[PDB]
């Protein structure tokens, strides 16, 4: 045994089961908002021997020897990741070692803030994350709810937005020390000022957490929230094309001046941001994700990534205004970023029906809570992402068709949601019905035709 | 721009470092004994289209779509998770999500312990890990010292074995809600079965950290802590030589028979899964998680039977060439991967041989040993046998091994001799040409022989 | 040495001091919301050998023995106060235990949450408690702040009493498990009805802490909490003119029915109050106390106490009325208790300024925040009350006096402010200034002088 | 109505229980060393007008007015709180607002400690008070150990002493921030010296909670705890024969000199005071406040130096008269107020002496003893001489209160060979008219002997 056989030669049952996720990618229209396709060239980093490298620490300060050459692939990475958010490296500072977003979160709170220190963050149905603290009125779901007390802030349920006075309202009772300016399922910008004139109101910490759209503001399509926020977190998928792992963004340098003194008060984010991630939270650094991060924010700081964005942010809206004039409401109006948050409740379905009618002919949506909702088991609407199609080079004129797939494709249950009862009734029906089954053999063979013949980023067979 | 194109085209500097790191490990004898090289095959897992795949959830109850595929494959690490530690599919269940072996550990107090609980594991300058709660003597360092009350328990140093006596003492008055039986820097086997019984006594969860002897107790050459343990956490990587992972076994299914005649279940299985998602983790790295999967199948053949087996008398013949060179061995010798020196005899501290074994591409790290206190420069070193082995070295190579590890430690002996301080030490050896020379000639004779091995992986990167 | 000397004839140095804060109490007018004078027949309990007997634990149920004669008088306590209040033995319990009126809020929290555990409380500028939870935006005050989080409900500025709606709002983003309906300085009533809706709302606990009204529910002249709340805690002074105790008043037997079952939920509240107490936080019950309490319950279920409450709140509107129509602004429009918010604002002064002068004239209130203030250390007005002097039996006209009283106290230190500049000089001139000097002493005397001929409660001479 | 009534007037069913109890006292043996018997000095400022004075805050810093004078009674009360322990003004504060013992314990811990600090103190079992961190094997008891995690230390049960060698070991381990040096079943004088050192060099507090003590200290007939704690506790009732309240004496001025020359403060008025008001308590009890001032003053007379030191000779009058009459005493004898009697080698155990000695109006408690685990019947016996030397007892005395405990003693040992369980002994005591009878004779002579005592006090009440 030399290790150095193929992994066809010598593992066939996962050979074949990792073309069939190449051949599923590629069949199909993946529109999950927080996922993307990413480059070979980040790819063959990842399986690296930099997996082969234990290199707990930091550049310089390692407790180790050895880790001569991953010290030039972080300090890369941290110069790459400032680069591509145009941040001078005398103002930011990047931790490139949490393993994803969520381990990326969790290190801020350990950083900042004390075990049950108090946390804002907007609420997870409507449309937050759950590392923003979340409670289920019955048990504490997220880690961030039970290591410290988070209360959520709502959005405006007929604007459809974020409420900045209500939660201006409770930041002054609930007297946080960090609310978090970020989400998983908003199709709107969000005011990374008015943020920090709450946060600076209530003495709190403004964290932006521009996961999903990440790569839009690194190609300066959307706004920055580095310009008022002084924590951002980000995962490195999502936009940013790149694989799985997260990133930190702290600012550094002087953060005032003593007023009766002359002398220097520094921000004192860093030493502690980067104590959390090690020896806190975790231990052993993914090198080959942090390579394979790198790799991706070098092609980011690129004219190619700004054409990316920007053909993702008009995809979007031409997925929007399509859907519009076809029988659908939009939240928060239309959109303004990558995604657009689909208002099923005007159609007569829900984003619970919807996907397991729409994930079974090669489009991969999920359900969602819109503000016009009612329970849980059934919510009404979904949430459609343009940056993972996007990347096998899709146009305006290729998401008014997947547009027309899906009304193509709302409109088959919708036949049976007036002729079943409940979501398991609903999901039976489409699998035996042999004139609904085979109603959706010919949409699944149209939709992957049509799909497949798109180029996919990544290796060619796995 | 198709996203295809090479990383070699795409970003040169970049990869001009994939073949730095990769020269760098072809050329170095590699005794971090946490460090094994990962075979191409779960390599080629690891960067694969998985990395684009959101599959958050469990297979089956997952929250998005489209994850028929995955779910296959994290239902098949699940299976090939239990059938290398031979363990009964309806007695132990796996979730194979953790992102790394720190993470996975924080699953399991998390799921398990409300925040403050009491956690006891082996203090980190007697081989313990940070996850089993270290805490310095000002300041909180490991996050499991933050959101839980964690007391160590320390060696006996006189045997340099767990002193299992004064853990039974210290258990009954902390009280503890659970204790860890994983070790880091402990060339000896653990007495599982005694753990167990102070876990028992004290109204406790027994957890095994096996993430240094993984490997070793798939292959059935060491005692399992599955026979004692009823949480056992470990990484894919080091003696498992996989990629980067964790994972948590847990038992399931009855507990006991209730004395009546009920049924007591295990409680572990969804406090255990909750805790990685939708508690702490979110999307599960699924190429890992595949990756994983392929080292697995791997651990369950022969050759894993043999490697494992070979890494333990390599690991004894370091121990015995060190012994007849005149080295004291922390607990006299070892029965696993590991070998713990104690340079304090021979004149030179762990901190000082570690810069100059490393400046040879002699890859070690230092250790404390029983009796000097953590604020001290470590006199001892920490080697192992996993990596090496992979590279198939055998018992007579070791033994080279050792010749040039004390080769080095008569270098830094003469530095010592002419340096006073440690800053200094370490631009004598940058500086003074008569022993830049020496360290050069010694360097380059130790990865003529190194680069000579195969080396499990890519070729070039 | 025997131990039965005199007072006198040991310890006259403390003998001296005793009379003259009994000449103090007798020639001042009291208008401390929560004091008031004892009954003798309380007193001589308070000083007797109860104070020599070690009791810990409750009746039939001591951890020594020879308590025999101890248990008769807590289950006569408890007999008594579920008298005072007309509670069914079957559906309320007692804790008569309590040193004071914080350590049984202290008790109820830890017997009921669990550290950290969420509680909302009216704040305590609004009117409110710190035993309610109080965070300075700076460092946690009291220790219900410190060992539970607490966030607190406001008043409405404008109409000056409670927000229930704020509340109804807050309650459900907070979720928190206890609110606690009780005031220090708040001159309306309290919708026990409404908190029970927003407590069954959130799956919370409805803490009624009665203390400043103890007496006027035990004398049905205003609406008893027990109506709608579930755990009730009081202190013993106050308004039930007994020494300084606390109770904790829970309700047990059955919660409600297992509508599948059949089978009896109890109130789980009893055994988790009565383990607080002891062993928890508290030793040696004060039996002197206990005792000097039971004898006040007595005279608290006779027609002689509501007379008293009567005259109580009769005489806080005709302190009410007297002042509305003297130049004087009331919070919350008048009252509808025991005590008045007077809004010295609309009159130029503060009730920081009032205080210290009208404490120089053997006049004794405190300051008070108001809705409409804008500070802290010069709040703008002050809190008065009517139990102190009405237990002195003080009529309509003889409150209408007193407010006669301090108008033409007011207006002494309305031309001072007019002419120094802040407290500390405010003060300053107060004591040597004598033009002002001689001008307290003519009000101090009439003021002692009207006074010292009323029938003060308790010993004559201590 | 005037509120001038008395109370055998106003209230004759709570007057009539007045002096049940009264009688009941003075017709007793009062054996409970927690208990004394209050002065009618202080017992006529308990009963005061000053329970009709909310006097928030401290002297100077008070939220209401008109505390004029009630400023000049806790200001006496904090001179005569050091007078009596001969506490320089300039280097130990006080504050005499804690309602009682418990109070002033909770007090210290939410001033100096976060909550979830670690606190030790002595297990409830060996000796210490509840307010040490009592924590059961199930659930959490003290509130001590549940806003703050707490592990006790132990006995040595060969020498019923604290083992202050496996203190200093296991507070290395848990690293404390608060030790406790206060006892209630404790025979013997605290190696005050020896808790600070193991304080200092685990960088922790020391706490003298020297309830039990306080009167002996106060006389200076036992070594002092301010001689090494720099922060104490106590209540003003059993030794300091006072109403019942607490104090907390802390340091104050300069702690040390900085090695530079800064002078280091200390930091406890500050904090101290902030948790007993507005942390924790609220209006000041200024009747207790008052009455304690009374008691103080008492304590710095020689009558209390002649009291304080004939306790010490009551209780090995005891102390010899249960050992020449075959009598087991942990820990050999006794250096305070208190006995420890072991009850296993004559046959019965406490629960069974505590209820025969309480039908004859002997009050003592129950004691566990050195080794039976606390889920057993406890063998032993708290006995003390505070109560009784107040009444004028003597050495002559206490050898007759053995006699009388001997006897009864004698009936339960009988009675025990006539009974089967505990709740059927409890039976047998009250039904079996020839035991009946028995008591009934003791019971009679017991408090004919008590009666001709004198009893501090008022008389009727
Ligand atoms: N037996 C055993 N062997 C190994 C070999 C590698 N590891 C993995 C972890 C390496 C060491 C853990 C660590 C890492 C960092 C610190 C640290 O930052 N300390 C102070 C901060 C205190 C202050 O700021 O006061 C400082 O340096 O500033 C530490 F104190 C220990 C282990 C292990 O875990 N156990
Ligand atoms: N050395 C020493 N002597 C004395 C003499 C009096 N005291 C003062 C305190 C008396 C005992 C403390 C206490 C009080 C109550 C319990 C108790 O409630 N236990 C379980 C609850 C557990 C469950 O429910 O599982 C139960 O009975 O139900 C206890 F377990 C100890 C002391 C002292 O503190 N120390
Ligand atoms: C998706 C997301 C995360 C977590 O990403 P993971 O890789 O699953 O940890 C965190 N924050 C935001 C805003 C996200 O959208
Ligand atoms: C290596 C190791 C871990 C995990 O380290 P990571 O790099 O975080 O995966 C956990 N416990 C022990 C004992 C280990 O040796
Ligand atoms: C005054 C008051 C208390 C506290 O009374 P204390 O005797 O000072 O402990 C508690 N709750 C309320 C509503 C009060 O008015
Ligand atoms: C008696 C005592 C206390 C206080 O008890 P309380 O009745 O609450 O005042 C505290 N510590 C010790 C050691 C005691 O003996």
């Amino acid at each position: 045994w030399t290790g150095q056989e193929s992994l066809s030669d010598s593992d066939p049952e996962m050979w074949e089961l990792l073309q069939r996720e190449k051949d599923r990618q590629c069949r199909g229209l993946e529109l999950i908002a927080s996922e993307n396709f990413c480059s070979r060239a980040a790819l063959e980093a990842l399986g690296s021997c930099l997996n082969n490298k234990y290199s707990e620490g930091y550049p310089g300060k390692r407790y180790y020897g050895g880790a001569e050459v991953v010290d030039e692939i972080e300090l890369l990475c941290q110069r790459r990741a400032l680069e591509a958010f145009d941040l001078d490296p005398a103002q930011w500072g990047v931790n490139v070692q949490p393993y994803s977003g969520s381990p990326a979160n969790l290190a801020v709170y350990t950083a900042l803030l004390q075990p049950h220190d108090r946390i804002m963050g907007l609420d997870l149905p409507d449309g937050g994350h759950l590392t923003h603290g979340y409670m289920s009125d019955v048990k504490r779901i997220s880690a961030t709810s039970i290591f410290f007390e988070s209360m959520p802030y709502k959005l405006n349920p007929k604007t459809g937005l974020i409420d900045y006075n209500q939660l201006a309202l409770t930041a002054r009772l609930f007297r946080p020390r960090l609310i978090i300016a970020g989400t998983s399922a908003y199709a709107r910008l969000i005011d990374y000022a008015r943020m920090r004139e709450v946060c600076d109101e209530v003495k709190a910490h403004l964290l932006a957490d521009m996961a999903h759209i990440s790569g839009l503001v690194a190609a300066k399509v959307i706004p920055s929230p580095f310009k008022h926020a002084d924590i951002v977190t980000t995962t490195t998928h999502k936009t940013l094309r790149g694989a799985r792992s997260g990133l930190i963004f702290y600012r550094k340098g002087v953060k005032a001046v003593d007023p009766k003194t002359g002398r220097e008060i520094p921000y004192t984010f860093e030493d502690r941001i980067n104590f959390a991630v090690f020896p806190s939270l975790q231990g052993g650094p993914h090198n080959h994700a942090i390579a394979a991060v790198a790799v991706a924010l070098k092609q980011a700081c690129t004219p190619m990534f700004r054409e990316y964005s920007l053909q993702v942010l008009k995809n979007a809206r031409a997925m929007a205004d399509a859907l519009l004039e076809r029988g659908y409401s939009l939240v928060s109006g239309g959109t303004d970023n990558h995604l657009v948050l689909v208002d099923l409740r005007p159609k007569g379905l829900d984003g619970a029906r919807a996907e397991r009618v729409l994930e079974l002919v090669s489009i991969t949506a999920n359900k969602n809570t819109c503000p016009g909702d009612r329970s849980a088991i059934t919510p009404g609407g979904l949430r459609l992402g343009a940056p993972a199609l996007t990347s096998r080079q899709f146009r305006e004129d290729d998401f008014r068709r997947v547009v027309d797939f899906i009304d193509e494709g709302v409109n088959i249950g919708l036949e049976v949601k007036s002729k079943t009862a409940k979501l398991q009734d609903f999901k039976s029906f489409l699998l035996k019905d042999s004139e609904t089954s085979q109603r959706l053999a010919n949409l699944r063979q149209r939709v992957e035709q049509f799909a497949r013949a798109f180029p996919m980023p990544g290796f060619d067979e796995h």
